[PDB]
Formats: C-alpha cells, sequence, structure tokens
C-alpha cells in the first residue's frame, strides 16, 4: 500500500548514466529487488525471472560502460512484458512518424529535419544499417516494452527514427523502384520544437457527419475537446478517432466518455466511479476507430465506449494495457523506472484489463494501396457504414 506520494524522475541518457561500473551490479539486484517485491503482473504472466535476472546478471557483470549498463538495464525492464513497465531514458531521435501498413514501414510525412537528408513521402524503408527492416524490427523488440505481441512489433517500429544509444543511423530506401541509402544523424529530443498542436480536432464530412480526433488523454484535452465538440453535437452521425492516442490522463478518458453514453455505467479501471451521461450528451450514432497504437488511458475509454453499448468499434485491436497503476521507483544509484503496482483486473464484462488488444466490432486494416492515394481504410469504412 502507497502511503507516499509518486516521486520525481530524472531521464538520462545512457552514455551519460551517474553510477560508476564499480556500482553496476548493486544498482542491477535493486532494480530486481524493487521489481519482484512491487510489480504486480510477473506471477500471472509466467514469467521466469530467475532466468531473466542470472541473464542479465552476468551480462552486468561485464558491462564496462554506461551505456553497456543502460542497454541491459532497458532489456530487462522489456523482459517484463508490459506497455507500462519502462525506463525513463532519454533517446537520440530524428523526430519522425512512421506508417507500419501490412508488415512494411513508410516515411509517413518528412519532417524538415528528414526533408535536410532528402528523405520523401513514403519512401519505404527496406534495411536500417544495412539489416532487412523484418530483422532490425525482430533484433530490436528486445528493448521495446509491450505488452502484446503487435504492440511490441509497432513499438519496435515507431523507433526506426531513435535510440538509446546511436547518433546515426543508415536507411536502404525504395522510391518509386529505385533503391537508394541514406544517412541520417540522431539528435537529442530537444532539437525539435514541442507540440503545440490541438490534441482534438472536428470538422463535417458530407454534411451529415461529425468527425473528432482524439489524439491524447493529456491535458488540454478537455479544453480542446469543450471548443470542438459543439460543431458537431447536433449531426446524426459521428466518427471519434483514438488511434493516434497513446494514453495520458485517464480521467479526461472519463470525462470524454459520458458525452457519449446513454445510461450510467461504472468506469472500467475504478468501477466505485459511475459515469453519469452530461446534459449535453450526444444523442446520434456514433462509431470508434481503433488501433494498436490505441493505449493506456485511451484503451479504458476505449473499454468503457464499447461496453456501454452505444458505440460501433471499427479498426484494429488495441494496444493491450489499460495501465495498472505504473509508479515510478529510483535505486540508491539514481536508476529510475515505472512499473505497475495493481494486481491484475478485468472489466465488468470479465475484460483482461491487461496482455490483449480489445477488439472492434469491425476489424479493419489500413493497406498500403490506400495509402499510397493518401487514403484512409478505416476511416472510409466508417463512413461507408453510415452512408448504407
Amino acid at each position: 500500500f502507497y502511503n507516499d506520494k509518486q516521486i520525481d524522475v530524472e531521464n538520462f541518457y545512457i552514455a551519460e548514466l551517474p553510477l560508476t561500473p564499480s556500482q553496476f551490479e548493486e544498482d542491477f539486484k535493486e532494480i530486481h529487488q524493487i521489481v519482484m517485491e512491487n510489480y504486480s503482473l510477473y506471477q500471472a504472466k509466467h514469467l521466469n525471472m530467475d532466468s531473466l535476472y542470472q541473464a542479465c546478471d552476468a551480462r552486468v557483470r561485464q558491462a564496462q560502460t554506461t551505456t553497456d549498463y543502460g542497454l541491459i538495464v532497458q532489456e530487462y525492464i522489456s523482459a517484463l512484458q508490459c506497455a507500462h513497465a519502462i525506463t525513463c531514458y532519454k533517446r537520440y531521435t530524428a523526430n519522425q512518424r512512421v506508417a507500419f501498413i501490412e508488415d512494411f514501414l513508410f516515411v509517413d510525412k518528412p519532417n524538415d529535419y528528414l526533408t535536410e537528408y532528402g528523405f520523401q513521402d513514403k519512401d519505404r524503408i527496406i534495411a536500417i544499417n544495412g539489416l532487412p527492416y523484418k530483422q532490425w524490427i525482430e533484433q530490436n523488440e528486445k528493448y521495446t516494452e509491450a505488452s502484446t505481441v503487435p504492440h511490441r512489433r509497432l513499438r519496435t517500429a515507431y523507433d526506426a527514427f531513435r535510440s538509446y544509444a546511436d547518433t546515426l543511423r543508415n536507411y536502404t530506401l525504395l522510391r518509386g523502384g529505385d533503391t537508394l541509402t541514406v544517412t541520417l544523424p540522431l539528435k537529442q529530443r530537444d532539437y525539435f520544437p514541442d507540440n503545440e498542436e490541438q490534441t482534438v480536432e472536428s470538422r463535417i464530412l458530407q454534411d451529415s457527419i461529425g468527425y473528432l480526433t482524439i489524439k491524447t488523454m493529456m491535458n488540454p484535452v478537455m479544453e480542446d475537446f469543450k471548443a470542438v465538440y459543439p460543431k458537431v453535437k447536433d449531426l446524426p452521425y459521428l466518427i471519434i478517432d483514438v488511434r493516434r492516442n497513446g494514453g495520458g490522463n485517464s480521467m479526461n478518458g472519463v470525462n470524454i466518455c459520458k458525452y457519449f453514453i446513454r445510461e450510467a455505467q461504472p468506469h472500467c479501471v475504478s468501477k466505485s466511479y459511475i459515469m453519469q451521461p452530461e446534459a449535453d450528451a450526444y444523442k446520434g450514432k456514433i462509431y470508434l476507430l481503433t488501433d494498436t497504437y490505441t493505449l493506456s488511458a485511451a484503451e479504458s475509454f476505449t473499454l468503457d465506449m464499447k461496453e456501454s453499448g452505444n458505440v460501433t468499434l471499427i479498426g484494429e485491436a488495441t494496444g493491450g494495457d489499460t495501465g495498472n497503476g505504473p509508479r515510478p521507483f529510483c535505486t540508491k544509484q539514481r536508476t529510475y523506472f515505472r512499473i505497475p503496482t495493481r494486481q491484475p483486473d478485468v472489466s465488468s464484462k470479465g475484460f483482461p484489463m491487461e496482455g490483449i488488444g480489445i477488439p472492434p466490432h469491425h476489424q479493419v486494416s489500413q493497406t498500403v494501396a490506400d495509402f499510397m492515394k493518401d487514403e484512409d481504410t478505416v476511416l472510409n469504412y466508417a463512413v461507408g457504414l453510415i452512408t448504407e
């Protein structure tokens, strides 16, 4: 039982960890003790903790630099197989969106930095550092924290342009039938501006169908939501998009859900909270677009929406972790990490709250053919259902 408030963390590059090599093994032993005493999911996951600890400890005993050490810690934490069992390390980055569509990897709208190095929209990444991209993904999943195989693959694909250690990366690209190679520096995250983009947007498709994108559950989502919701609230159909929503604040998910339900319902993560429909709750037909990326607060939202009976889900199964109460911990030598501490739970309808994506009502996948034409398969599907 955690009486104390959550500690602040420090975020380091692994090349710059404050501890010395003589301290590596003591530190790792403390990380493992903390995990065994506090991580709530390893028993239910049937993890072989004995073998994991020993494999990592053997490596820690041979580690010479803080980069060597930090990579082992990254692998250890990732081996806990939970989207919210994570390290706090910083990553070198090109701050770039990718598309991972039918198991192919594409540059999705190169930012100005990528444009400086000659990347083009929809360039297909064939290889990374000379390794065929599928092999690269499989070899890098060991550094990725995830509860499900699809999400682990997606997060790793989405790391094509970032690294805990690497400050340079090579790409082999397919561009209109030609193959080429490009070398790109990976920069500190503070090289790029923060996003001041809207968290929520809305527009009207075909005069009668509202479209509302909820990109995060972090503040200021409620203010952006309340500013744009009135544009669509009186339309007979509404498509809500959480495909790019990786979480934030679960209570913001609750606040938004109350606009889209018709009767009282307990919140899946905290069932003592009875969600009552807002006075200005929406009375039309609702569709919710989901993806493997959808996670955490966005997944508790998705689950509440699904279980309401008032929302049709379209897309891919979600990422597979509503949260389970992650908390930060710190070793005596300032190694910081976060792990869930809440026991495994199920929804009111028996759905496990971690370890499996929420299935949609209509499973629909983005295609490469549509991607090349800037067509959104899942959105087009939802519009089609409405127009039947």
